[PDB]
DNA sequence: TTCGACCGGTCGA
DNA sequence: TTCGACCGGTCGA
């Protein structure tokens, strides 16, 4: 599909959605814009819901490409009564751990491993959990991973926790606020995943709008690849943007970067969290 | 002063700027305008520039207020043919580093102390002259202190790299970024100061507009102030938020948080970094 | 509640 | 230049 965009003062662009028709489009859209305003719903499910959705209707479609391009820019024109950036800064980032939380725990549950996104105070209790608490920052984790008969401090169902994944829709700098306390994780034997979705492109007139995201090439690895392919500081990294190039077959580190689309039934990650808690 | 405010959606709100006069507030205006759209004159600078002299004019204001509340907001306002809220952060972070360099530099000359800021590839050849080059992030550190006739790799004038300072106008969960580094830098006996102007106001409806900053109370340490008073993991912190608490006479860590105005000659940071360097 | 973490357009060397 | 770091309104438990 080709996608008009509108930047304001005059600046018109236009992005390629492989995978995507305009009918698929407007699915989308009739389905997200009533729940971007919408009272006593939180928009953290709204824009969840909705990636989950788009995703199912465009299984081949670039899941960051629906997060970035469609998502996004959708929230931004329709969001009322607050300043829709920032609003989508507060509501998008939650509702990434909310959309793998829905999207993978039913998967998981017959192996007897459950999601369950922290917010605000249950990060601190998921550390506690953990035993990394006094070396770990209170909010330090976004999706804590658990397994049925395993992990550390079960609960009154026997569910204990193995580890955590540490959810970012796009890196920039804020993925160093993750590493230390991944690190710290990965020295109790815990699973300490890096989710994204990868979400990097640069708008006009100077860039060209293609989400290429922050990872670069295998080849010539950038400090923000080294993270994983040479310094180790995830378990894993897995990236739902189809442009973000996966890690060689080998690595320096031994830790690799996964690619896949969001939507399905079992993936790399269902394989990694049922290999690693077997 | 009383300064009006208008958010746009209808919303009118007031806050109060204390030891400025409607007239000082206007010298800063007619100095600050015309320099936001100004060609071939970078923002940092027309920030900077503007904070050294808002400071000058209004020595017994609060610094962070005449950041947040005169020269964000009219910055803001007046920002042309790029997103205003955007395009201030990437130009009043580094405004603030520029602006540290200006204000100090000539009193830190005296002592023998010189900051330089770090931009682009300067960053990198710094943690190379500090030695730590290996062991922290490409980009890790702002401005750089050096003292003459001391310090590690002096330069053809005998300038040796004595440590460090991280500069943040705000820290909320960012201030996380810098402390593996700052930790590694500590150990070696190099300072690793946190500067910050501790800006936070909460806006309507829910906030009043004051900015107290994120640092909270002595009395009841969060996260954020024990990263210096708990943790230790910078050798001080200096901010210019004058509702800012500084640490009790004694911190468990031994690092303390102090506040101070920006302008003067002699204040509790070149004294600190005469107590220490020397 | 009170106060935390969420993210991306920008603009340089 | 190529791709990095800068920061604050938001909105929940």
């Amino acid at each position: 599909m080709r996608l008009d965009l509108d930047f304001g003062r005059g600046l018109v662009a236009h992005v390629m959605l492989d995978n995507v028709s305009e009918e698929q489009y407007q699915q989308i859209s009739d389905y997200f814009v009533p729940l971007v305003n919408k009272p006593k719903l939180k928009s953290r499910d709204a824009i969840g819901q909705a990636f989950v959705m788009a995703t199912e209707v465009c299984p081949d479609a670039n899941p960051s490409d629906l997060w970035h391009h469609v998502l996004y820019r959708i929230y931004i024109r329709e969001k009322i009564g607050t300043d829709p950036s920032q609003s989508w800064v507060r509501t998008s980032g939650e509702a990434f751990e909310v959309a793998l939380v829905e999207r993978y725990n039913p998967v998981l549950a017959r192996h007897g491993i459950r999601l369950t996104a922290l917010f605000k105070g249950q990060k601190g209790l998921a550390l506690t959990r953990m035993g990394v608490a006094d070396r770990v920052g209170s909010r330090k984790v976004d999706v804590m991973i658990e397994k049925q008969g395993g992990g550390r401090s079960p609960d009154a169902e026997g569910f204990g926790v193995v580890g955590g994944i540490h959810a970012k829709v796009s890196l920039a700098e804020r993925v160093s606020d993750d590493i230390p306390a991944s690190r710290i994780m990965m020295g109790e034997g815990l699973l300490s995943v890096l989710s994204t979705l990868d979400v990097k492109s640069f708008p006009p007139p100077h860039g060209d709008l293609v989400n290429r995201g922050e990872l670069g090439t295998p080849d010539r690895p950038s400090d923000k690849r080294n993270y994983i392919e040479g310094h180790g500081d995830f378990s894993a990294c897995f990236s739902y943007n189809l442009r973000t190039s996966p890690s060689n077959a080998t690595t320096p580190s031994g830790r690799h970067i996964y690619v896949s689309g969001f939507s399905g039934q079992d993936d790399e990650f269902t394989d990694y969290l049922v290999a690693q808690l077997a």
